[PDB]
């Protein structure tokens, strides 16, 4: 027996008089019998206000084992889990899976030492302290596939929000090989049988070929594309795909999709139609009554460059039948002469201009839009760091220490704020330990 912790929590008073405690973790407990692994996800936050009012739950978000096929050369993963896909869009599940064997960045902004959270379906990925400034975030796992929930939480009250979609890279295969995944399940948590599967043949010199299909009673979906390796001038695919949905009227729609991989510089595009519906989507409607957030026009790049300057760009937006269309991108240039960064983003819509520089000795200036505000500081660091702030936000004096320690299974933060006439300190631990 191990586990995984994941533990935040912070406290925020206020001149006119008001009190917070915020309280999160989530995890992994898991366990080895012989062969098998065998691993429960649990999550959950609580927090109480004062003026009062408290909010509070918790779970066990997965519950499922896997075992490695050596010989057969695919891992069967079976019990509860969330379909990962090379062409179908995710969504929970009880159920089995078997797969052949064989890493998205989450830019933005941060007013204060928010405290960062990534997720996926209701799914926490990352939820912890970022030092207030532009943020990138890289303890997500190589699996994820398709968009994410980012939710930022300034020290202040501004909960700022937006959403980031991972790079799904093309579905290529070897010549020789043959890679695919056969998943079959009942839909979890709101069921209904089921049973998917994609699978893509290296007809590759430097194209393969994939296909696979959704099957679950009422509904069923088809999807088949190829995809083609140039090389250095990067890579690329297309696919079609078909919804099929009849709820005891009958929805139909068909969606086409572009990839532009390289290895970085991904780009993608795809355009839905009016009654087109991802599995996920059509649960939201067969059993919450929600035929929401019609898809239409989505349009996303990654690009992280690098030549004496380091240029992170992160777009994408979503158009909607029914609903307004959607606008998240933010930037980054920094230029390495010394180091300066400039920086946007826009996450009701928002917008924020960050230019920070540093010199070595390391110390710093800044300046952030929003509610302008100016600092200066200080960052030693040892092994392990730790730096300290002042400046002035907009009349009120600003003050920020944070510490970080990076140990190999047991990481740990800190950071007191202040703000003249709220003042907060929080702390976040994470690391691996043993139990039994």
């Amino acid at each position: 027996l191990m586990l995984d912790y994941n533990l935040n929590g912070t406290v925020s008073r206020n001149y006119q008089g008001g009190d917070s405690h915020q309280f999160s973790y989530n995890g992994t407990v898991g366990g080895n019998l012989g062969p098998w692994r065998l691993r429960a996800d649990y999550q959950g936050s609580q927090e109480q206000s004062r003026y009062k009012t408290t909010n509070r739950n918790f779970t066990w978000s997965r519950f499922y084992l896997f075992r490695a096929i050596p010989r057969w050369r695919a891992n069967l993963t079976l019990g509860e889990n969330n379909i990962n896909s090379d062409i179908f869009r995710s969504w929970s599940y009880t159920g089995a899976s078997l797969e052949s064997d064989d890493a998205p960045q989450i830019t933005g902004i941060a007013e204060t030492n928010a405290r960062v959270v990534v997720s996926q379906q209701g799914r926490v990925l990352y939820d912890s302290m970022v030092p207030a400034g532009p943020f990138s975030i890289q303890d997500l796992d190589s699996s994820v596939r398709g968009r994410l929930d980012v939710e930022v939480i300034e020290q202040n009250g501004r909960k700022k929000t937006f959403q980031v979609d991972t790079a799904s890279v093309p579905y290529l295969t070897r010549p020789g090989q043959v890679r695919y995944k056969l998943v079959s399940g009942r839909s979890r948590g709101y069921g209904p049988v089921f049973a998917t599967g994609e699978a893509s043949w290296g007809l590759s010199n430097q194209w393969s070929l994939y296909g696979g299909a959704v099957l679950a009673g009422d509904y069923n979906a088809l999807a088949a594309g190829a995809g083609w390796d140039l090389g250095v001038p990067g890579t690329l695919s297309a696919d079609i795909t078909q919804s099929v949905a009849r709820i005891e009227r009958t929805f139909q729609g068909k969606s086409w999709r572009l990839s532009y991989s390289k290895r970085i510089t991904f780009a993608g595009y795809r355009f839905s139609e009016r009654n087109y519906m991802t599995m996920e989507q059509y649960l939201n409607a067969r059993y919450r009554n929600d035929y929401s957030s019609r898809e239409k026009e989505m349009y996303t790049v990654t690009l992280n460059k690098n030549v004496n300057t380091s240029f992170n760009l992160q777009y994408s937006r979503q158009t909607y039948w029914d609903i307004r269309k959607t606008d998240y991108y933010t930037v980054s240039v920094n230029r390495y002469f010394v180091a300066v960064g400039l920086s946007a983003s826009r996450s009701r819509d928002n917008d924020s201009a960050y230019l920070r520089i540093s010199v070595p000795l390391t110390a710093s200036y800044s300046g952030s839009m929003s509610r302008y505000v100016n600092m200066a500081g200080y960052t030693d660091t040892f092994n392990d760091s730790y730096s300290l702030n002042a400046g002035l936000n907009s009349s009120q004096r600003q003050i920020n220490a944070y510490y970080s320690h990076r140990s190999p299974l047991a990481n740990l933060s800190a950071n007191i704020a202040s703000l003249q006439k709220y003042t907060s300190f929080g702390v976040s631990a994470s690391g691996g330990a043993t139990i039994t």
